[PDB]
């Protein structure tokens, strides 16, 4: 069975339980944020907290593409997970067979190709509140593997209507279809505590956007307008048509045209046309864009910015307040979320037996932060010669260096 | 087979997929960005979403073409990757024959002509979100060659209406044509989650180059119009037609001509041409600059400099955090690329048997970032001393002087 405890049947395994619903395939995205008012913004979301996700999905994806900013500040938060070094470890005292089978386990996910696209597409759910990842499995001979990872949109799923924490396909029906047990890797990051619905970062985020989009398109519109002044002719009565076509034509050719004859019964005023200065627009954008740096990723290093300043102790200052927090919190997550789905499948379908879920081998991301060689390695043979007994295994594992073998 | 298991075929690699469509080499580029409004890019965009990737792959060629800044940015960060030292190695803990295998690809990798070319090619996936690299099969005697890597356009693409992740050739058919196996090296590299059409990453930076290309053309508008004043001449009633055509060439020349006379019963008033600054246009350009230094490069070198300041850990703090995580991706995922591309096929043609999938040899960047040898130098000492035995392998591989032969 399953970390949950949900009878789990081979059979199911086969094929995808989305490819009987070949009508979600051929659907296309609304782009809800063309045209967005505040209004528009707040039934959204609050729609969504009653369990229609598509529009707040779609507005997510759209809301993720149109800013460069915060396009930027969630690529570079996801690839620092990415870059991270893992490995997968046998429970607390651990016994020879788990140790084998947490061996065995290690081997199978260093050779699964993909693993890093997996992780990227878990890591959506920062974002979106929620990732689910199709599996795909196949049988090569007597053991069961993962053939592919697929990404399904976070607009194919909703909300249980008897439960809020419960997510479910859309299948035409109002209560749409549970999750088929190991058929899925469902990664839910929890920022800020509350229901699915609200757990998303960017429902934060879509405020700031939304600001800084509006002072945009405004400043665009004034840059616009700016340059000539707004002028009006005036003609007095007894002018025909062709004289007022000429007229009209002359005022609107006469700001690309320096000079121009008018008779001294016609007038033409020169109005101002746009006179204040960038600095309103300017200061919203800068205020949203210090409102999202310090929430995608702390207001140390990215808004109110560290500056610079390097020394032995510069890598701590710099990582351990704020961003050794953050990254250690959603490596802890994502492994988490990872020994829950894909590892725990894999042991009880490739090996016998049935080992015991709080004996599972967890996943574990190396969060090992890299400590001044220099300093310690003065320090020790003050403390060695003065009597200590220090154990080599601590410094080896912190040190980075392996053990000899 | 391939990597997907689709079965193939040798009879179709002596020809290119794209021979029989000789009407494809005879197309010119349409030029989309000239006149492009708003309106017009949102519609592009929209339909590249739903399977037009022509106009979208010529929208963003041109934007690659007409943008300086963003252009250098992105050769910037290719040239980062075309500048990695590389290697082929052998699956874990592999056996003699597959040792072998790996030192004969790595042979064949070193002594093929236009590496360089085909990297640069592929990298163009990382702006376009795909990239497509035709093969050219040959035989010198037993064993199968790639004569020539060419590159084709991304506008002779489209999506698959049954599949919106299957690109497809135009074929004049409304579902195109499915990809040769083992006749292209597709690159689709994954900056954000979701469609093919979704991951470039100039559908992020499609907005603020049209903000630029608006202020600069509005700028250059203005600095034209700017100098003399506009002048407009009034004349009393019964001035004749010549009379009005004197005036209006002395008005036209007035500005340029110092001095002029002109009836007391005429008037020539000099009105407001443009006045104001270049702040506004300038505030624009520097914002959707940083916005694009931003998303291609990241927030701390680039947009937000990261200023001068030397050391030994100078090189750690410049690179570590934002570039070295970028250059690992980047450098990853084209390995990753390459490995399923053109090292399997190598393999099983050029060589005996039908070795298992998971056993193939992986191209392997060198991403191995200078490390302090003063420093660690000074620190080894002290810990050998004290009674470490510290493997000489890591120390070799680390420093990257090689061990002795």
């Amino acid at each position: 069975v399953d970390v949950y405890g949900n009878p789990i049947r081979t059979q199911q395994l086969r094929e995808p339980q989305t490819s009987r619903l070949a009508g979600l395939a051929k659907e296309f995205a609304q782009h809800p944020a063309k045209g967005l008012t505040p209004a528009k913004l707040a039934r959204i979301l609050v729609e969504a907290e009653q369990g229609n996700l598509q529009a707040q999905a779609e507005l997510f994806m759209d809301m993720e593409e149109r800013d460069a900013h915060l396009f930027a500040e969630m690529s570079k938060r996801k690839r620092a997970i990415l870059g991270l070094d893992w490995a997968v470890e046998p429970p607390r005292n651990a016994s020879a067979a788990e140790k084998a089978d947490a061996d065995y386990l290690h081997e199978l996910l260093l050779d699964l190709e993909g693993l890093e696209d997996l992780l990227l597409d878990a890591l959506d759910g920062i974002g979106h509140g929620y990732s689910c990842i199709e599996l795909e499995w196949a049988l090569q001979g007597r053991e069961w593997m993962p053939l592919a990872f697929h990404h399904r949109p976070q607009s194919w799923f909703q909300l249980n209507p008897e439960d809020q924490n419960e997510l479910r396909l859309r299948d035409n029906s109002p209560a749409g279809e549970a999750l088929q047990p190991f058929g899925w890797i469902i990664h839910r990051p929890r920022a800020r505590s509350g229901y699915v619905a609200r757990s998303g970062l960017f429902r934060v985020l879509a405020w700031p956007y939304l600001f800084r989009h509006y002072a945009t398109s405004d400043l665009a519109e004034m840059l616009e307008i700016y340059g000539l002044p707004i002028r009006l002719g005036k003609y007095p009565p007894g002018t025909a048509d062709e004289e007022k076509a000429t007229l009209l034509r002359a005022v609107t050719g006469l700001g690309h045209a320096a000079a121009g004859i008018i008779p001294e019964t016609m007038a033409i005023d020169f109005q101002q046309a746009a006179q204040g200065s960038s600095d309103p627009f300017l200061a919203m954008m800068r205020q949203s864009e210090d409102a999202i740096s310090k929430a995608v990723l702390g207001g140390t290093l990215t808004s109110t910015t560290s500056q610079s300043g390097g020394g032995a102790f510069a890598l701590g200052q710099v990582h351990n307040e704020v961003r050794h927090d953050l990254l250690a919190s959603d490596a802890r997550q994502l492994a988490a979320t990872l020994s829950r789905d894909l590892l725990w499948p894999l042991l009880v379908l490739n090996r016998p037996g049935s080992p015991d879920v709080r004996r599972a081998p967890r996943l574990v991301f190396d969060l090992r932060e890299q400590a001044d060689i220099t300093s310690m390695a003065q320090s020790i043979p003050a403390l060695v010669n003065v009597g200590l007994e220090i154990p080599s295994a601590w410094v080896y594992d912190k040190l980075g260096i392996p053990q000899p073998a």
